[PDB]
Parts: C-alpha cells; sequence; structure tokens
C-alpha cells in the first residue's frame, strides 16, 4: 500500500534488460600533480569536490605568488632578525613548505631587497628572475612588532596593523618613474584584555590591567619601496609611552602615583615587521586550481524471488477449497508490497548506525561502503533520539495534556528536521542539482497505526515545519512499535536521482498454468515467480524512538521547581 | 614543451569598513532546552531560621 509507495519509487522494467546502470557527473578541483606527465596529468591523488567548498571556508582559497620572505640560512640571515627573540615560525605556500619569522629594521646599513628574499625553492626549478617580479599597486605592513621589557623578562606582541588609518605605502612622487615610500606615525592602543602572541595574557602589565586601564604607544615609522627592483629600506623613528586613560576614556597623567608604579621599569622596543607584497604578473605563471571532471559508472541487477506454486487434484472443479485466482494475487501484494520492503528500511537504519555513528557528518564523497549515489551530492549523516514524555512534559490542567504531550513532539520533530536540513546541507545541494525551480524539501513520516493521533492536531500551524511539504504513512506490522523514520524524498519526479530515497526495481511476471504429472499425479498447478528487488539511494535518515506515553497521560506529574537556594548552601 | 589553451580571471576586489560599531550575540545549547523541561527557579523566602 501507501507506506512502501512512500519511500521506494517504482519503476518499470520492460523484461529485456535485467538491469540499469547509472552514470553521475561531478566537477572536481585540485592542485598540481605530482611530477609531470607530457600531457598534463589525469586522476591524481587528493581531489576534492567544488560543491564541498559552498559549506568549508577554505578549500578554494589560494594564495600563489604572495612575496613572502623565504629563509636560506647561511645567505640571507643578515637581513632577518635575530633567531633568539622569535623563533621561525612555519608557513605553507602552494605546494611549497618554507620558514618565515621577521624581516629587522634598517638604520645605517644596506638597504633589503625585498625581492630576493622571496625565492621560495619553488620558483627556483621553474628558473631564476630576470624580469619576472613586479611589485604590485599596493604596499602595506601586515603586523608589526613590537617588545616590552620589564627586569629580564621580556613578551613579544605583534600588532595586527593591517586595514588601518595610515599603514598603506601611499606614492610620492619624486626622484623615480616608480617609487613608493611609507609615512606610517599614531597611537596604536594597547588593550587592557589583549592576548599577546602564542596564546595567554601578558605578565607584565597585570597590575595596571586589574585596575581596568590600557595602554596608548606613539610610533614613528618611515621607510622607502621600489616597484621596479625591490630596493628599499624601513626605520623604527620612536616608541615611546604617551598617554593612559581610565576605564571611562578619561585621561589620567602619567606622573600620579599608580601610573608611575605600575609604569616604573617599563621600556618599549621595536624588534621587526613583515610586508604585505603581493606580486603583479602581466607575464604570468601560476597553477591556480585545475578544474576537471569524472563520471562515475556503477551497476545494479535485479534478481528472481523463489517462486509461489499452487496444486490440485484435478478431475473436477473446486472454489472453496482452493477459491479463485485472488488468493495467489492477494500473497504476492502482501509479501512484495509490506514486508520486504520494512526490512530493507530497518536494514538500512542499522547499516547507517554503523558506518556512521550518531550525530557526525562526513565530508561529500567519503566511503564506499554504503549504498546509493547519493554520497556524491550530500554529505552523509545520522541522528537517532528519544524522548521521555514522563520526564519531558509540561502539565497545569489535566484538560490540556494531549495539546502538551503533541506540542513537545512536533517541537522535537521540527527541531531534528531543521538541524539535519543545515547540517546536510540538503537545500543548497537541491538547488545546485535542479536548476529552473527551487522547490522546499519534503519530509517522509513513518510510524505506527498509533502515534498519528497524536501527531495530528490544529493547536499548531506548523507540524514538521514552514514551507516543508510532509506526508504521514500508516502501518500495521509489528516491526514499527513506538518509531519514528524521517528522511527527505522527492515528491514528484520519478526516474532514480542521488537525491531520490530509493528506487523500485520491478518486472512484470505472469502465471503459469498447465497439467504435470511427477510421480503418476495428474493436477494442474498454477505458478507465480515474483520479481522485484528494493534498492535504496539517499544516505540521510532520521529516527525518533517514543516511549513511555502511556504513564505520562496516566499520571499526574512533574511541576519543575528549582528553589534557587537564598538559603545558605550555595 | 606541451601546447595548451589556458583561461584565467585575475580578481581585483577589497571590502573597507567605516562604521566603527559592531554588535555580537551569540545563542548556545539550543537543542537541550527545546528537548528538555525547563520551568520556574524560584528562590524561597527564609521563613525557616537561617537568616
Amino acid at each position: 500500500h501507501e507506506f512502501a509507495e512512500l519511500f521506494y519509487r517504482t519503476y518499470i522494467v520492460t523484461p529485456d534488460q535485467a538491469g540499469f546502470q547509472l552514470s553521475i557527473r561531478r566537477n572536481l578541483v585540485w592542485e598540481g600533480w605530482t611530477g609531470e606527465g607530457l600531457s598534463g596529468e589525469k586522476q591524481e591523488i587528493s581531489k576534492r569536490n567544488i560543491l564541498q567548498g559552498l559549506l568549508d571556508y577554505t578549500t578554494l582559497e589560494t594564495n600563489s605568488t604572495e612575496l613572502i620572505p623565504v629563509i636560506q640560512s647561511g645567505e640571507n640571515d643578515e637581513q632577518f632578525i635575530d633567531p633568539s627573540v622569535l623563533p621561525a615560525q612555519t608557513v605553507k605556500q602552494g605546494k611549497d613548505t618554507f620558514d618565515t619569522n621577521f624581516l629587522k629594521f634598517s638604520e645605517n646599513g644596506e638597504g633589503f631587497n625585498l625581492l630576493m628574499l622571496a625565492q621560495t625553492p619553488s620558483r627556483l626549478k621553474k628558473g631564476s628572475m630576470t624580469f619576472t617580479d613586479s611589485l604590485d599597486s599596493r604596499i602595506a605592513l601586515k603586523q608589526l612588532l613590537i617588545s616590552v621589557t620589564k627586569g629580564g623578562t621580556t613578551e613579544l606582541f605583534a600588532l595586527d596593523v593591517n586595514r588601518d588609518q595610515y599603514a598603506a605605502y601611499t606614492a610620492t612622487r619624486e626622484y623615480n618613474f616608480r617609487l613608493m615610500q611609507l609615512k606610517f606615525h599614531t597611537s596604536l592602543g594597547l588593550g587592557e584584555e589583549s592576548t599577546t602572541v602564542a596564546g595567554a595574557e601578558s605578565a607584565l602589565l597585570k597590575d595596571l590591567f586589574d585596575l581596568g586601564y590600557r595602554i596608548e604607544l606613539d610610533v614613528k615609522v618611515d621607510g622607502e619601496m621600489n616597484v621596479e627592483n625591490g630596493n628599499g629600506d624601513t626605520s623604527l623613528r620612536a616608541l615611546r609611552l604617551a598617554r593612559v586613560f581610565d576605564k571611562e576614556g578619561k585621561e589620567i597623567a602619567l606622573t600620579d602615583s599608580r601610573v608611575s608604579a605600575a609604569l616604573s621599569g617599563l621600556t618599549v622596543t621595536g624588534v621587526g615587521y613583515s610586508l604585505e607584497a603581493r606580486l603583479t604578473n602581466i607575464n604570468q605563471l601560476e597553477m591556480g586550481l585545475l578544474i576537471d571532471s569524472d563520471v562515475q559508472k556503477q551497476g545494479f541487477m535485479i534478481p528472481t524471488l523463489p517462486p509461489l506454486v499452487i496444486v490440485k487434484p484435478a478431475m473436477v472443479e473446486d472454489d472453496k477449497t482452493y477459491p479463485r485466482l485472488e488468493a495467489l494475487t492477494t500473497a504476492y501484494r502482501i509479501q512484495q508490497m509490506r514486508n520486504n520492503a520494512v526490512t530493507t528500511l530497518l536494514n538500512r537504519a542499522d547499516t547507517l548506525k554503523s558506518y556512521l555513528g550518531v550525530g557526525v557528518p562526513h565530508p561529500i564523497e567519503s566511503n564506499l561502503g554504503l549504498e546509493g549515489v547519493g554520497q556524491y551530492y550530500v554529505r552523509p549523516y545520522y541522528n537517532e533520539a528519544t524522548i521521555d514524555v514522563l520526564n519531558d512534559l509540561n502539565n497545569l490542567t489535566s484538560a490540556a495534556k494531549q495539546t502538551d504531550i503533541q506540542g513537545l513532539i512536533v517541537s522535537k520533530i521540527n527541531e531534528m528536521v531543521y538541524t539535519a536540513d543545515q547540517l546536510t546541507g540538503y537545500t543548497a545541494a537541491l538547488e545546485a542539482a535542479f536548476s529552473g525551480r527551487s522547490p522546499k524539501p519534503h519530509v517522509a513520516i513513518g510510524t505506527d497505526m498509533r502515534l498519528p493521533q497524536y501527531i495530528q492536531i490544529n493547536g499548531d500551524d506548523r507540524t514538521v515545519g514552514i514551507g516543508y511539504d510532509y506526508t504521514i504513512a500508516r502501518i500495521s506490522d509489528l516491526r514499527m512499535k513506538d518509531k519514528i523514520v524521517m528522511t527527505f524524498i522527492l515528491p514528484n519526479e520519478s526516474e532514480p536521482h542521488p537525491l531520490q530515497h530509493g528506487v523500485l526495481g520491478f518486472i512484470p511476471e505472469y502465471l503459469v498454468d498447465f497439467n504435470m504429472i511427477r510421480n503418476q499425479r495428474i493436477g494442474r498447478e498454477i505458478r507465480l515467480t515474483p520479481r522485484y528487488r528494493y534498492f535504496n539511494f539517499l544516505p540521510i535518515m532520521l529516527v525518533i524512538n517514543v516511549i513511555n506515553l502511556e504513564e505520562a497521560i496516566a499520571q499526574r506529574t512533574a511541576l519543575d521547581v528549582n528553589e534557587t537556594q537564598v538559603t545558605p548552601a550555595s
């Protein structure tokens, strides 16, 4: 009847083909391939799906030619800061791994070449620079490192000075065709809650911070940069304690007792800085993100099932020992359309329990021990929960107990459907799969024949949620006692999709009628050989277990009181 | 030494910010509340000798 129809769409197949094969397309984004082949290279390790990028936040971001200083120990050390002040931290750029800490201030000696400092080992094998690098339209400080010292201990904090008022290299139109310089001098603050580098809070400013005060620093840094060679320099010029304010934004002089006591023995000294410079390649050399596609072919075969067989002694006719054909058709109808479908549904439930674990989704294109091409479009997701009606019920009058119960159950169903749609990304995958309509996901409700009397009411306008089309399916088998199975389905379209929950393999069969004499006995016989199988595709399912309803409706219970102890025990 | 056609997109875009006021509110532990009972955290008004 209706129940198996709702979950497994019927696909009529002519008897010539014993099965159907399905091919699916997919778009892939991936970094470079190992080594080199002389046609490019196809189908290498570490592929990713693009639609997974709609949910994830860094799978499509790339920086390829950022002019980042690269360390070559023993050749460019004199241009970097000392390694005993800030240890080198490992960074990743493209397919290349290297180390960078900070660039050292230049006062009176030679200026630094930003360009030569950015010779990654990737750029060597592609060839050394002759005209390759041209500095971009912007040069800007990324982060600025200061050092506060009190006694022997010193703690370093880098100021994220990028995207401020006055941290951008503005052009000064003199002495060269293309010359850029820096005019950075303003009052950058140190908040009363701000942390330090490598986590944790400072151990030199707690005395002032607990008083709710925060410090002002006067910084004077100037420099120049050439966008044709990489010639440049930058010098620190001033760094000192300037102003101290209260927690309310009014100035307190530096000579006050508390302020002087807190700031006694404190000095501020600059260490280094980093340049955010991108590389303009008008004659470009990059790999970007390569975009190629694949297909997977998966085959489904339709078996045969044990025959349903009749025999009767036939020299005369009988009608009440064996009635007309209706008996065989009834047996076929029941055996196929109900029991096996329910068995497959429960098996799918247990298998999902096994291969996902409760509440933890998996990325697109994960696992291959699951049936269906559904995993190629939507992130697999399983979740189960139980509801304790006795311990989760609100009541003030007995005349409304049923309303409160249905409210609890409908709220739980709403929440589960909402969070499943949120985590699976079923909706976004839905408009991605089919363009030309923008429908809303459909919710399938399957349960035993006792719950629908507590699910259907009119006190709540919402039953599975706003804009969600839903059908409640009743079933009379014993296996469905106190359980509701939730799954998204396609309500209208018939041919299989990875979004379809399941498709009913179907092959029409006719009966066979003739006399057969085995061991010398004569009697006509009737044959029926079922041809079908249930295939299931969509890897999403939500299941809720409802228990303890009867005593909850039987007994008055549970007004929630929390005597919040203005009685001295907490 | 392999010939193929290539197409590139080189974007030029940034987001600047002007108004220095932002308000952030965070909602946490919603599912337990929607699934669990909650009501009436009353305070006993100290009529039994303790004060």
